[PDB]
């Protein structure tokens, strides 16, 4: 297992524009197009992302390409974030993947607001961080996924993904 497989499990793969769990227009493997309510806006952002007139539909290949870019950006975002980088640097390889997952889902910003958890992770207080992370909107809204990511931080293994 790795970050790509892990996220492919959490996000799925859809080749037509769809609404995510928050009702926002997405496509592919969790690639958010726009927070706007307008499908047109969504189609527009999509064509601009792919570089062609898609008409709201993309191929597997195109989805994977967006995916690679998005994972790369998430990593790079962490590494540029003063609150995140240090946490990330302190972790083992499995747990780093958990941290990338969260950033991919919620943005650097949303993640950086888990201040207290982050510190606990940094201190390697696994059980504690897990409990603190569960008291979040994130957990309450997407509980099954959050559970998987949390277990990953708690154990440092991929068991939740097996
Ligand atoms: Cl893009
Ligand atoms: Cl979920």
């Amino acid at each position: 297992m790795n970050i790509f497989e892990m996220l492919r499990i959490d996000e799925g793969l859809r080749l037509k524009i769809y609404k995510d769990t928050e009702g926002y227009y997405t496509i592919g493997i969790g690639h958010l197009l726009t927070k706007s309510p307008s499908l047109n806006a969504a189609k527009s952002e999509l064509d601009k992302a792919i570089g062609r007139n898609t008409n709201g539909v993309i191929t597997k290949d195109e989805a994977e390409k967006l995916f690679n870019q998005d994972v790369d950006a998430a990593v790079r975002g962490i590494l540029r974030n003063a609150k995140l980088k240090p946490v990330y640097d302190s972790l083992d390889a499995v747990r780093r993947a958990a941290l990338i997952n969260m950033v991919f889902q919620m943005g650097e910003t949303g993640v950086a607001g888990f201040t207290n958890s982050l510190r606990m992770l940094q201190q390697k207080r696994w059980d504690e961080a897990a409990v603190n992370m569960a008291k979040s909107r994130w957990y309450n809204q997407t509980p099954n996924r959050a559970k998987r990511v949390i277990t990953t931080f708690r154990t440092g293994t991929w068991d939740a993904y097996k």
